[PDB]
């Protein structure tokens, strides 16, 4: 049965929730203020550590509204369902206009993607 | 319930989304518009449909492969709920000093219907070890 | 049942393998010595060719420490379950350094992600939801 677990790690955090009753994702939240240099990047804690269900990751995806208007998305991204480390967001500015993340700022949405992960067959015919 | 995807056009100039091979993952979404991807910048290209897919998915608007490489052209972000009824806008960063040329019918991106869960969120005191 | 079947097209290529039990990636590995320009871009061959199953496809996943120390990211990245030519990772260089890539880096991860493919239907109206 799908889960989703997440501890606070200090008093800042936000738990995450979902924005819409179908959405895909739920809304993470900056613990800190920091910012974003033009062409650069930022690393953004959520002071969150989650667990997910194995048979998924939860991925860390952009919110569309900070890609649009700030041009701002999300680099790497990947959270293994067995990383149990703090939770951060990686932000790269594609713009020449600094830009600042303030506590409390969504700043991504987490989806918990459905996978597989078969081992691996060497094959001389892949058909 | 079986999956499904409905498509509404917004106007005449948009095109229904097809996949490109039998096993494909995805539905190529073409322009509704002539446009332009600045360089080192961004656009909003218009696809002019609105869309449904079933809960338990969300629409991703994904890369094409060809635009990747030769136009340095990325999905700046591709999140499309399942319950989103708006119009479906593709914004594309150009990670080039040149221009991207959009012109209507275009190829711009696929659609991918990727499967979810969506699990209530529960705030807990310890996770386990691994 | 899932399977996840791989072809090296050369001696230069690496098997893609999950670090932990409960790993969403397997670790794909450079073929070649190659250079990720500044602000720019670079095809690294992995040569390999791969097949996943119907209801998935091979994602091309960014690795996190990459992201961080190197500002790269993974562009492209759809591989569909019936692709069967080689399979190259397309980076981008998000800083003003060059990034350099040695054969047998790891470079990116793959994620075989679960999808649907239902018959797409055009229709005059959609459902109007709460939202
Ligand atoms: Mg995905």
């Amino acid at each position: 049965s799908p889960f989703f677990k997440v501890k606070k790690l200090s008093e800042k955090a936000v738990i995450p929730t979902r924005g819409s009753p179908l959405s895909a994702g739920y809304d993470l939240s900056s613990a800190v203020d920091s910012k974003v240099p033009a062409r650069g990047k930022a690393l953004i804690p959520t002071d969150l550590s989650i667990a997910v269900p194995e048979g998924t990751y939860a991925r860390i995806a952009p919110r569309s509204g900070l890609a649009w208007k700030h041009s701002i998305d999300v680099g790497a991204g990947v959270i293994d369902a067995d990383y149990r480390g703090p939770v951060g967001v990686i932000l790269f500015n594609h713009s020449d206009a600094d830009f600042e993340v303030k506590f409390g700022d969504r700043i991504a949405q987490l989806i918990i993607e459905k996978i597989v992960t078969p081992d691996v067959v060497e094959v001389d015919d892949l058909d």
